[PDB]
């Protein structure tokens, strides 16, 4: 039904991540169905257009255990537990979590 090629094109890049989500989920375990997602999304964010990488955010996402942190150079915030207050000071690395 659809005829403009612009169109088209978008219903194809949907329906190409669409199908290969339901063919591939379908024969992997329930658990490995968000990581496949995940990975699709990824793609996506990164063939669209008028978004940034987030290539720090992502990375730090991936490996924010990396982000060494001095023992007693974290300081213990109120109401926060210690490895939560481990976890705020790794992600205050970030520039727009400075002020966290």
């Amino acid at each position: 039904g659809v005829t403009d090629h612009t169109q088209r094109l978008c219903i194809i890049t949907k329906d190409l991540f669409q199908v290969a989500f339901n063919r591939v989920a379908r024969g992997m375990l329930h658990q490995d169905h968000i990581t496949f997602a995940m990975l699709l999304a990824r793609i996506k964010l990164k063939g669209t257009v008028g978004e940034p990488t987030y290539e720090a955010e992502f990375q730090h996402f991936l490996r924010g255990k990396e982000i060494v942190l001095s023992a007693g150079s974290t300081p213990k915030i109120p109401g926060l537990t210690v490895e939560q207050a481990e976890a705020v000071v790794r992600l205050s690395c970030l520039p727009a979590f400075k002020d966290l």
